[PDB]
């Protein structure tokens, strides 16, 4: 599982990369709902995540296992769905960068 997180490490920098930026940027940082005039998504969203979150705990080997690691990324997506209307154009992009995830994560090594 040191071989898993590597797979899981893989998985990030490619969500990361310009491949996928016309879709991923909204989750390269955490949701300022402040900024944006989402003045419910704190008493909505109880968890939030965001890729720049789960780079900083995989960099400092907070996740101990490959499924920790799925968890947080999942509920990046899951605040998307929860939060927004499902028309939302933010919705659409979640959808395709997940897509991208859960094949790519279907691939891990045993
Ligand atoms: C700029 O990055 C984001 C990332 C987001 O999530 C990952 C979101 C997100 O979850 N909702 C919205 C968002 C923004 C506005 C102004 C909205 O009001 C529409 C008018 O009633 C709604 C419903 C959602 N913007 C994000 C931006």
């Amino acid at each position: 599982l040191s071989e898993q997180l590597k797979h899981c490490n893989g998985i990030l920098k490619e969500l990361l990369s310009k491949k996928h930026a016309a879709y991923a940027w909204p989750f390269y940082k955490p949701v300022d709902a402040s900024a944006l005039g989402l003045h419910d998504y704190h008493d909505i969203i109880k968890h939030p995540m965001d890729l720049s979150t789960v780079k900083r705990k995989m960099e400092n080997r907070d996740y101990r296992d490959a499924q920790e690691f799925a968890a947080d990324v999942r509920l990046m997506f899951s605040n998307c769905y929860k939060y927004n209307p499902p028309d939302h154009d933010v919705v659409a992009m979640a959808r395709k960068l997940q897509d991208v995830f859960e094949f790519r994560y279907a691939k891990m090594p045993d």
